[PDB]
């Protein structure tokens, strides 16, 4: 009722993935690929997909271990493996020219794709992301340590902490977190919670990867971009917003008010125009 | 005994300033200008000046309302006015080609000089600075609100909070905060404490200025630079360190261990080589 969109599935060498694919299959137009955050599903972008659909092909991907995708028992939830999932997916769908849209963890993954394959990137839109090692922001660091490590995994697997508490925590307005959205995020089972439990640990251990991506920003600078930041966000500070603008040449920042971490769900109605303007301009 | 360096004074249109000026007066060599943080004096860089002196002319400036400088009763402690103090000072001393070194508040001020007059800047070294509006770092924001506003001013003027507590708070190793350093910082009088009390408020209200400087970074990018960051700092996060490196073309970051906010005092012995290498390269 809420998610009427056509759903499809790709078998990848590391496991099958679910995706949403709206708009024409006649790919004479640019494709936009959406990458979700944690513990979210591609459903996070239901509104964004709905409206962008009539102008651009819109594809949204569920990461392995999340959403409606396969969860190999040996999958390592390193950003490197998530990047490989995205890369193979883009090739499997024939998506030769793609604008990437990423949120939270999806930021660094879309960014990484663009670093490795800038040739196939038609532009980048990032929102409330985890790009760059986070060393100074004590809010995140304290949560990362609690939600990471052994205790992290146990908290996620035993209590679904990451969905029952942390998800609402990231909303400036929890009345927009509809029961259906809450159900689908909580629909993930106990085994799926392992991938979620690992995520913040992956950030703590992926600092070398994030640092490498930062160093390669001078090359990603040739790809047009937009950075969306909520005024009440927890994953990104205005200091970072300004620093990223200073480095990522040919980019622009957007500040959204009355919005937290989960921007596309609370303010999808503003995100749509921001993305459409980007897609129209370049 | 601790600060043997020759001291001089310039009358500026906004008040007189004190400065340290070491090395030859025969300016056939590059000059390095050091800008202090808060509530510090140019004494912060005594070690850095001592060693750089024999290779480069070293000048260190006390900001109006701080150190051994004049405190006009109408001085506005906006970064804009501090930048004008630095600009006029550089012109008054004939310092035609200057490498700027800034810490804390001195960061944005040296940076601003470079934005307005990149032509006179031989390079930039910044350490634990307040560049860019700070919106996400709740540690600073909570202190800014406490140390800023009316209560901020009262806390500084009545209790010298900013020197008795905040200064030691910024050290990873307080045993390096010698009694002489402690005395000189605390030597500032109650009226001088007003300038100090305003500082964090100036940051909260100067966000437009800091934002403008950030936007002009694409032009400052033509000036070689180094960014020094303490692993236990409170004014700057590694996220920012990485972002600044990404934007400031022709720059490099340095991470110092076992050091807090007041880097040149705790680890002056590492800062000297970092600055000398920059100046040699």
């Amino acid at each position: 009722t809420v998610y009427p969109f056509e759903s499809r599935c790709i078998g990848l060498s590391s496991g099958a993935v679910h995706y949403i694919d709206e708009g024409p299959d006649d790919g004479g137009r640019e494709t936009l690929l959406m990458l979700h955050g944690n513990p979210t599903w591609s459903f996070l972008y239901r509104h964004l997909v709905r409206d962008l659909r009539d102008e651009y092909r819109c594809v949204a991907l569920d990461y392995l271990g999340f959403g409606l995708s396969e969860r190999p028992t040996d999958f390592s939830y390193r950003p490197e493996d998530h990047a490989d999932v995205v890369e193979e997916f883009i090739d499997e769908l024939g998506l030769e020219d793609v604008v990437l849209v990423g949120h939270d963890w999806g930021g660094p993954i879309g960014f990484s794709y663009a670093i490795d394959h800038p040739e196939n990137v038609g532009g980048l839109v990032v929102m409330n992301t985890w790009m760059w090692p986070v060393s100074d922001d004590k809010h995140f660091s304290r949560f990362s340590k609690l939600l990471g490590g052994r205790i992290g995994r146990e908290l996620c697997e035993r209590y679904d902490l990451f969905t029952r508490v942390i998800m609402p925590m990231g909303f400036a307005d929890r009345s927009r977190f509809t029961e259906s959205a809450r159900e689908q995020y909580r629909a993930a089972n106990r085994g799926d919670r392992t991938g979620t439990g690992i995520f913040p640990q992956a950030i703590l251990g992926s600092r070398a990867w994030l640092s490498s991506l930062w160093e390669q920003r001078d090359n990603i600078a040739d790809i047009p971009a937009r950075i969306i930041w909520g005024m009440e966000d927890s994953a990104f500070r205005p200091a970072e917003l300004r620093t990223f603008e200073a480095l990522f040449e040919d980019s622009s920042t957007v500040r959204l008010y009355g919005v937290g971490h989960y921007v596309p769900e609370e303010f999808g109605s503003d995100l749509v125009p921001l993305v459409r303007e980007f897609l129209e301009e370049v």
